[PDB]
């Protein structure tokens, strides 16, 4: 029905968080999307960060979590949209992506109308610093879902 | 629709790969089953051990993982079944079920045939060890759900 992907550098903080905010909102209102995330930055790591996850259960999200992704090739084909969550992010997946394909891609908060246009580097920052973007990363989510609703005449 | 729990003692090894590998099972069998896990002891953690995500890829199991909880009040209500890994686990399951409950507990391997019903420790083992307790929670698992499909 339509296959979205979220990136950020290392798939541990921001495209987790939206990945789990996405996956909330699609799912109450039984819409046919779904959302997936990965890094740009390959990773040690199996897991998304520690406090990129307490903030979102603070927020009354249960997350089933999927483990640590960075970004393939095929994504570029097989995701009907790619969005990215800074322009660093955006940057280093167009010197990759097929020319075919950079249609695709596009901000994270290109749809919210908002003064913020990328989301900021919550790694290793305050758990207020993640009470925010987590805010921030919500509202980017929001404008997508009711954007997504639209188009389905 | 249906509820059930499997609890060990950190939520960091056993219950999380026992809830991995009932979701795969009750998706090959399409059932209306849906399975949580959780721990006995309080515990500031996030994530389930790697060590024990890892075992589960090994085995081509996508582990998609809930977070770490700790038993609830609310578990003995919310769910059907409760399964112990240990029977260390099912002491302190027992300390706190309502009397009127206490007919949801179970062991996991209560309905493998093999001879000792314990899940021991995984933490922090090698990944051989981490191989077969996947296993061993993986055969675990199977007798669950062949029993569920009657169980009714």
């Amino acid at each position: 029905g339509l296959s979205v992907l979220v990136v950020c550098t290392g798939n541990l903080c921001r495209s987790p968080m939206a990945e789990i905010i996405l996956r909330d909102k699609i799912r109450q209102k039984r819409l046919n999307i779904q959302v997936r995330s990965a890094g740009t930055l390959k990773t040690g790591k199996t897991m998304p960060d520690d406090k990129a996850l307490q903030a979102l259960q603070d927020y009354g999200y249960h997350p089933m979590v999927n483990p640590v992704q960075q970004v393939t090739q095929q994504d570029f084909i097989e995701h009907d949209f790619i969005y990215a969550m800074d322009r660093t992010n955006l940057a280093d997946l167009l010197d990759i992506c097929p020319a075919e394909h950079k249609n695709k891609l596009a901000l994270f908060l290109s749809k919210a109308n908002r003064q913020e246009k990328e989301v900021p580097d919550p790694y290793r920052r305050s758990s207020e610093f993640f009470q925010r973007t987590a805010l921030l990363i919500e509202s980017g989510a929001v404008a997508l879902v009711d954007s997504w609703q639209e188009q389905g005449i």
